[PDB]
């Protein structure tokens, strides 16, 4: 079928032709010519064209349609829940809360807006001061797998309330998701041209990046990738770019009563979602001693009952297959690389099938390695890091370039204002899992894990620039002129 | 000795530079600038104070700098002086630019509060809590138009926020940043908290390339903003605000009371002798009678403004330009254009190549085929004679710049049509393009910025949010996600 949506028509692309597969099952999800170079260049020029109108418009007809996006989102959830569970392996139940948060994205947006990029009015001796904002223009948005409906939705919301048309990029891994968010815009009575969907892989994607019609660059992958984008636009200023980009999240164990809810808070932070959340604990912390080995112990019990199986599956799994039987292939190569380098399995990570995407919830003690690899946390292969006192695992915790998130787990609240006065990350939560979150916050990693342009609360920031006027109805001359002034 | 690095005063270790008075060539500052080890001693000294200035209750943080605008307010003449005599501003002028220093400190702590404050909210699980953190230490790059309050503009608000600072002043504006300095210093600002490198293009260079800064705020033209932005290009971990220079279009409408017109078109075009970042490089003028009989009044009041000394008596309008080299190229610059065929109107002479002295001028560009699109550094006024507003717009809006822009016209639909098609970050009507208020976002589009405005929002790049959700109380939920066995 017709699998671009360019200026408010669905039409089909000219590029290879791409499929996404169930990483639980392998059947084909999707599959559609890719969009070429010319087609994203209709694509952002439908969007271009399109930016006067939707401009123009009065900022509650744009919120008009953005809420109806969200309603939309609500009485179809079941079905795009289900889309998002076949065509990335997360489990059912989960699925459903990304939609939730997707048509939650949209108040909250609007809130965010008014308080951050609003308008205001001040008297002032010549005039009345005011402020408004602007949006930019066209601007692309780069969507990821692992929250293929809301990561790109916190890019998208924002950008639209404020005025910015949108060219949609969506991975490779997810473009049934985006197809299926897209008919929702449409329904929603968004305008022909101001949202535009091209689907494809890394040439598609290039060839956006590459574009010179576009003012913005809103981002969310790897650091890696997003490294790279940020050199492809090194002396173009003028462009904005808002990268947000994954990390090497450390969860630091301290003496608890209640260890259990230890447990379930580090199992939730390394292995929903499959550990393929940005937030992900990738390094987990624990004291020397006898508490320590408790804990290690019971989460490694608890990790060991893990049931990983097909989203739809009765009784529903706490996770799913990973994104693909390639990205489980590397987690298992991964593993073996670090035992090349001493580390030792507590529970040994194997992959069920090498055609799915399945592999068990794993733990792997990385404390014998000498120059621990810091790398991007990419599936749930929780590395266990074994430390003497708090300021010895707040060294190590701090021991990367990235900075997205971070935790700590204990009841002494003097180890909590010593941690979190020193840790280096935009996440940090006491007592909860490392991707636990207030929808209504910003989000933004610190060093290699963002640059600088926090996003959900803080997009609104992004998504428009301040125009600060002085105005004077009334033009007049100064009664006492400045020196040298002949009239 | 003339670097300031961990709370004294010591020698450079590279090469004697001077600043001259570019009203009469008379030496106003010199001495020996910051070699490569100088800069790394500096930022060692910056990293060293981190710790325990962000540490520091804000409170104590915010005592210091109110201290500081306190300061300057007492001593506001002799340091309005400097800034005269080293750069030629004319000292009525210079002393607005130090009250608006000391303005800047209340805005930012209220800014502060605003945009990268605290804030606690109850959530299912917990407390919700946001916290800002500043990012380290940051090095400043000043301007010479500006030499206290555009530097100002980032040092107050990174201060406040906890950072250390590193501060290379314009070459061209080494005294004004000692004087300054001293300020901060007599203000109680913690050793190593402020620290000073003076220089050339080397010291500037050794420190833009430091691997230990943590963010590089710059004021100056978007020529070097530009490169300094290449040169971050892969290292996205490093806080870069680019605060760069414009070509900002100054559009004239109908209206009747065309001398206040002709006022503000002067101030935008003349004031600071053109070198504000927001001054108008072109002012769009309707072809017609109105807009003939606007040119000829705006003709004959330029003609009347006087250029000379900063300390003169009577005081002129202006002052030289920045350097004798500045106005040499000013006026190649007209040469170039007029080889383009564009017309004077008041033709640009330097009085004496040895001085920075040129008069207000105003060129005819409207015959120019392709007009060149560069950032504006003097009284250089080009005027673009347009049809309707239309086109005028058009006209604006034809540039990869975007700092500033004004209308002047009776008509509020005028305006309304104006400002909803303009593309800047400064937009006023009715008033000087070089118009702001003090508690606004000052940040320009286009070539002028990197979306990171200074004024109001400087705070926005001198702090990271850091969100949290707190549990005191460590529990298991009510009921466990499918799949978790216990
Ligand atoms: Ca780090
Ligand atoms: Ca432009
Ligand atoms: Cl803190
Ligand atoms: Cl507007």
């Amino acid at each position: 079928m017709t699998e671009l949506f360019i200026d408010g028509a669905w039409v089909d692309g000219a590029g290879p032709v791409f499929a996404s597969r169930n990483p639980g099952t392998n059947e084909r999800v999707w599959e559609g010519a890719s969009a070429s170079a010319d087609d994203v260049e209709r694509a952002v020029a439908s969007a271009r064209r399109a930016f006067a109108a939707w401009s123009a418009l009065d900022l509650d007809a744009r919120c008009t349609i953005v809420k109806r996006f969200a309603a939309l989102l609500v009485e179809r959830k079941e079905a795009l829940a289900t889309m998002i569970g076949r065509e990335t392996g997360k489990p059912l139940w989960e699925a459903r809360t990304e939609v939730a948060s997707m048509a939650a994205k949209v108040d909250i947006s609007i809130t965010a807006y008014h308080e951050r990029t609003g308008e205001k009015r001040a008297p002032m001796a010549d005039g009345v001061a005011v402020l408004r904002h602007r949006p930019h223009g066209v601007v692309a948005v780069f969507g990821p797998y692992n929250f293929p409906g809301h990561l790109p939705n916190g890019h998208i919301v924002p950008a639209l309330i404020a005025g910015n048309t949108v060219v949609f990029k969506p991975s490779e891994l997810a473009p049934g998701v985006a197809r299926a968010t897209v008919e929702i815009w449409r329904d929603a009575g968004l305008p022909a041209g101001v949202l535009n969907l091209v689907q494809g892989e890394k040439d598609t994607g290039v060839a956006l990046a590459n574009h010179r019609q576009i003012d913005g660059l809103f981002f969310t992958g790897s650091s890696d990738t997003g490294t790279l984008l940020h050199k492809q636009f090194g002396g173009r200023p003028e462009i904005v770019l808002a990268l947000e980009m994954g990390g090497n999240n450390p969860l630091v164990v301290a003496e608890v009563e209640d260890i259990d809810a230890a447990v379930h808070h580090a199992i939730q932070s390394a292995f929903l979602s499959a550990g393929q959340r940005c937030t992900c604990a990738r390094r987990i912390l624990v004291p020397r001693g006898a508490f320590g080995d408790r804990f290690v112990a019971r989460l490694a019990d608890v990790a060991s009952k893990i049931t990983a199986s097909v989203f739809d599956a009765d009784p529903q799994p706490f996770m799913g297959a990973v994104i693909s039987a390639r990205a489980a292939s590397r987690l298992v190569a991964a593993q073996a690389r670090l035992v090349g380098l001493g580390a030792s399995p507590i529970i040994e990570m194997k992959q069920r099938d090498p055609a799915l995407g399945f592999v068990n919830a794993a733990i792997l003690d990385v404390t014998n390695v000498r120059e621990l690899p810091d790398e991007e946390h990419f599936g749930p292969l929780a590395q266990i890091v074994r430390y003497t006192d708090l300021d010895d695992a707040i060294a190590r915790a701090n021991d990367t370039a990235f900075g997205l998130s971070a935790g700590l787990l204990a009841d002494d609240e003097q180890a909590w204002h010593t941690f979190r006065r020193a840790i280096r990350a935009g996440i940090v939560n006491w007592n909860r899992p490392t991707n636990g979150a207030s929808s209504a916050a910003p989000f933004g990693g610190a060093g290699r894990s963002g640059n600088h342009r926090p996003s959900a609360y803080y997009a609104a920031d992004y998504c428009a620039y301040p125009m600060a006027s002085v105005e004077s109805a009334q033009l007049q001359m100064p009664a006492s002129l400045s020196p040298g002034l002949h009239f």
